[PDB]
C-alpha cells in the first residue's frame, strides 16, 4: 500500500487550499488504492478571505485547523511528516500555496518557502521519491531546489516569466495535461490556473496523480 | 444544460456541508454535462467546530460566506433560489444539514426544516422535478412532505427508527446503491453515513446524480 503525503494550506481557494483540487487529489489517490497521509503547517493563516465578496476579513484562522475540514479531521501538523514514511508527495493549489506554504503572492521571485515543507520536499527528492505540484504551487519549486527544473503553471505569460526569472524552464501546458521533469521526478499540472470547470480540473489532476503513482 | 440546484449548509462535515460530498456532487454534475447552481441560506451557523479536535469553537461564522469556499464564490443566498429556473435539486450531507438546514440534530423527530429550503423543495416536487438528498439530509424529508416516502440513511438502527417514527419507509441501503421513491421522484443515498473512504462515497453519489439527471431528462 503506497503512502502519498498531501500538503494542505487552509480550506478555500483564496486563503488556503483550492477545495476542488484537494478533494480531486484525494479521490484519485483513493480510487488507485493508495493511502493519502495529509499534513498542514500548524500556524496562523496570513489572512482570512470572504469567498463571497473576495475581501479580507477581520478575524484569524489556523492553517491546520482549517485544513482539517477537507480531510474530515484526518490530518497532522507538517512538523510530524517524515519522508521515510512516505512514497510520494502531492501539493494541491489554491492561493494558500503562495501565502501559507510560501510568500510567493507578495514576493514573487524573491519569496521563501515554509521551512518544514522545504526540508520535507528536499528529503523526498534525495530518496528518489516523486513530487506532484499543481496550479500556482510549482512556483515554490525554484526556491526549494537549488538546481533547474522543467515545470508548468499553465500558459500565463506573466507567471511563466517570474518562474523563468527564478531559474526554471517553464513549459506551456493545457489543463488536461502534465509536465514532468523526468530526472528529478517532479510532476506539475495547471489545474485552476486554467480550468474552466471542475471536470477540466479533474482531467489534469487525475493524470498528475497517475504519473506520480507510476513514478512511486 | 439542465440546471441542478445544489444546497449547501457551511463548509465542513461537522458544522456545514460534507466537503467531499459537495465536491463529488459538483464533479458528477459537471462531468455529466449539466450545470450546478449553488445556494446556501444567508444566516449564522448554529456552531463552529474545530475539525482537528471535534471541539466547539468560541467564534461565529455565516453559512453562506463559508459555503462560498466550496463553490469558488459561485453561490447565492437561498432566498434567491427559484424553482422555475431549476431542473432538479440536490442536497449534499454533513452535519450542517441537521443543524443549519434543519434542527434535526437537536430535535430529532420533532424538528423543523429551514423555511426557504422547505418551500423550494415543495415547489420542485409540485412541478414534478427530482430531488436528491444524501447522508443525514434525508432525515428532513418527513418534515418537508406530509406523506410517506421511501428513503434511506444507510443502515444505522437508531437513525432508521427515528425516520420510521416520523412516518417514512426506511429502506436499508449500502454505500454503493441508492433508494428511489419513484412516484415522488426522490433519490437518497447514504454517502458518509457509511462510506469508509472517498472512493466509496463517490460511488454512491455518482449513482444518485445519474438517477436525478435521468429523472430530470
Amino acid at each position: 500500500m503506497k503512502k502519498i503525503g498531501v500538503i494542505l494550506s487552509g480550506c478555500g481557494v483564496y486563503d488556503g487550499s483550492e477545495i476542488h483540487e484537494a478533494v480531486l487529489t484525494l479521490l484519485a489517490i483513493s480510487r488507485s488504492g493508495a493511502q493519502a497521509v495529509c499534513f498542514a503547517p500548524d500556524k496562523q493563516q496570513v489572512d482570512v478571505i470572504n469567498h463571497l465578496t473576495g475581501e479580507a476579513m477581520t478575524e484569524t484562522r489556523n492553517v491546520l485547523i482549517e485544513a482539517a475540514r477537507i480531510t474530515r479531521g484526518e490530518i497532522r501538523p507538517l512538523a510530524q511528516a517524515d519522508a521515510a514514511e512516505l512514497d510520494a508527495l502531492i501539493v494541491p493549489g489554491g492561493f494558500g500555496a503562495a501565502k501559507n506554504l510560501s510568500n510567493f503572492a507578495s514576493l514573487g521571485s524573491e519569496c521563501t518557502v515554509d521551512r518544514e515543507l522545504k526540508a520535507l520536499a528536499q528529503a523526498m527528492h534525495q530518496a528518489g521519491k516523486p513530487l506532484g505540484f499543481m496550479c500556482i504551487a510549482p512556483a515554490m519549486l525554484p526556491k526549494i531546489f537549488d538546481f533547474p527544473l522543467r515545470l508548468t503553471i499553465g500558459t500565463d505569460i506573466d507567471t511563466a516569466e517570474v518562474l523563468e526569472e527564478m531559474g526554471a524552464e517553464h513549459v506551456p501546458c493545457p489543463v488536461d495535461d502534465i509536465v514532468v521533469d523526468e530526472d528529478n521526478k517532479i510532476v506539475t499540472t495547471p489545474a485552476y490556473m486554467l480550468a474552466q470547470n471542475i471536470a477540466e480540473a479533474a482531467s489534469g489532476i487525475d493524470k498528475l496523480v497517475s504519473r506520480v503513482l507510476v513514478l512511486a
